[PDB]
């Protein structure tokens, strides 16, 4: 009875509002819940922090409480929590995460600095619970150069944000101070952390030079061939432009990769409105890392989606489920330019135009006499899995504007999506289908009577059930994004988390969730 009503409350997603009745029920049993880590955030929610005596008692219980997971602590950094001791406790729990996990949350943690104390951040500038979020991140960045790289670029983009600057100067000034504190901590560090500062400086001037080059190509008119030759000439002039021969600097898009420079003679522009450049970076070890450099575009919505897809890919792998996804790197180097990792691939629309069908494509580049449908069993297994993975992930994220030009394919059988300009349920058309599945994908795996389609359906159920188990973490991260300058979030900041929460159907048992996902696929198929 009373015990059952608590377990329902405790198991709520982190963003659901407890009723008055629910809050006072949680309070009454506060002492009966101290060994349930998943109930601590529910308790903290129901505390009148206004009242000193109750706040005292609440902090006592926070001390005696079974410590909460790192994933749940992310909730305490959101805008709904202002008590300093609660926010310092969140940081203390975050300290238990290793750097691989921390890096996967970094984009959101940088947004959460909006919810920190701005005076503390400023006051740390030279003219257990002892660390706020800013001090924590700078401290972790000074020990890991990959963390430092992303901290720098994440904060630098929030600094240049002209909407924030005009519309919320206090928050813009905080991010300047965050960057000033970072620089200060780097200069006070040992030779290791001190050289990191100049590596960051070298990356920044390289991007400025690249930005300047893109503009130079576009100064006068010319056709694409003429513009490529301008691009190539300017890149090869290293005295002038200095982009083809640099001292092994980290690549911002992926700082583990050290770059000697851009290869001048293989750089070209894409045929599109913004004419982003395809650029091959020379690696310290003689290899090539292809990127797209975009100028005149805000990559931050793409950056968020690819960060989330990367996270979901890792969660699934943690569960021994590798769906062959393609979480390509995206890094905004400004609100107006950025990098994307280039993946060798071909749009499905071009597959249909040239080979007539996904199956024909596979039979041309990966045949197998005894393989399924004459296709390499290895390639077919890669295609079924990546279809299942992307069907579930784009459903959960409500990605829209899906067509055969932003569905991409590799000769190894990987299918993946690109261009996430429409998310969280926005779409150019009204009444879009909930499962982003089409007739070309289903024919690609042999149609709906095939063993592959069965496998695809099962991989969809598995993926959905696993990601459901991580709904708290995923909902928490999204709740740190509700004030970000990301267009599809800023449209309805107060409905964003709910939009993602609903997709998990946390109201269904696992048994029921699998039936639902089965009907989602069949109904989408029946409609195709
Ligand atoms: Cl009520
Ligand atoms: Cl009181
Ligand atoms: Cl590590
Ligand atoms: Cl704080
Ligand atoms: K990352
Ligand atoms: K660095
Ligand atoms: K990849």
């Amino acid at each position: 009875a009373t015990r059952d009503q608590l377990n329902i409350i405790v198991s709520y997603p982190p963003t659901k509002q407890l009723t008055y009745e629910e809050q006072d029920l949680v309070w009454k049993f506060r002492y009966y819940l101290t060994n349930q880590e998943k109930a601590l955030t529910k308790f903290l929610k129901c505390v009148n922090w206004d009242l000193p005596q109750e706040a005292k008692q609440a902090l006592e219980l926070l001390g005696k409480w079974k410590p909460m997971d790192v994933e749940d602590s992310l909730e305490l950094l959101s805008s709904h929590y202002t008590n300093p001791t609660v926010r310092r406790y969140a940081v203390a729990r975050l300290r238990q995460a290793d750097d691989e996990d921390l890096l996967m949350y970094l984009l959101q943690l940088v947004q959460a600095l909006k919810y920190e104390n701005f005076d503390d951040i400023k006051n740390g500038l030279e003219p257990n619970l002892e660390q706020d979020l800013c001090t924590f991140l700078i401290s972790r960045a000074c020990k890991n150069s990959t963390l430092a790289n992303y901290l720098y670029w994440y904060v630098i983009v929030e600094c240049e944000d002209q909407d924030t600057q005009q519309r919320d100067p206090k928050t813009h000034e905080m991010y300047l101070n965050v960057m000033r504190r970072f620089s200060q901590a780097l200069l006070k560090g040992d030779k290791s952390v001190r050289v990191m500062r100049s590596l960051l400086a070298a990356q920044q001037t390289f991007v400025d030079r690249l930005v300047h080059l893109m503009k130079a190509v576009q100064r006068e008119s010319g056709n694409r061939k003429k513009k490529n030759e301008r691009l190539q000439a300017l890149l090869g002039d290293n005295e002038k432009m200095n982009l083809s021969d640099v001292e092994l600097i980290p690549l911002p898009l992926e700082p583990q990769v050290k770059i000697r420079g851009i290869i001048p003679e293989t750089a070209t522009l894409f045929k599109s409105a913004l004419m982003p450049a395809q650029l091959f970076f020379k690696t310290e070890d003689g290899g090539k890392y292809p990127v797209i450099f975009k100028h005149g575009d805000d990559l931050r919505q793409d950056q968020l989606i690819l960060q989330i897809i990367s996270l979901m890919d890792k969660l699934l792998r943690k569960e021994n489920l590798d769906l062959k996804l393609t979480p390509y790197k995206v890094l905004a180097t400004s609100t107006k330019h950025g990098f994307m990792q280039f993946i060798q691939s071909v749009p499905v629309a071009e597959v249909l135009d040239t080979e007539g069908s996904i199956q024909n494509f596979f039979r041309k580049y990966a045949p197998s006499e005894n393989g399924p449908n004459g296709i390499s069993a290895e390639v077919m297994d890669t295609y079924v899995k990546s279809c299942a993975g992307y069907c579930v992930i784009t459903y959960i994220l409500g990605v829209g504007d899906r067509h055969l030009d932003n569905l991409l394919l590799t000769k190894t059988g990987k299918l993946f999506h690109i261009d996430f300009g429409y998310i969280l349920g926005r779409d150019p058309k009204p009444l879009p289908p909930p499962m982003k599945l089409n007739k070309e994908m289903v024919e690609g795996m042999g149609g709906t009577q095939s063993e592959q389609y069965q496998e695809f359906r099962k991989q969809c159920y598995t993926a959905f059930l696993h990601l459901r188990r991580y709904s708290n973490l995923i909902l928490n991260l999204f709740s740190l994004m509700v004030d970000a300058n990301i267009p599809d979030i800023a449209l309805e900041p107060d409905k964003t988390v709910k939009k993602v929460q609903d997709k998990f159907r946390l109201d269904l048992s696992d048994e029921e969730a699998v039936h639902y996902m089965q009907s989602l696929i069949d109904e989408s198929v029946h409609a195709l």
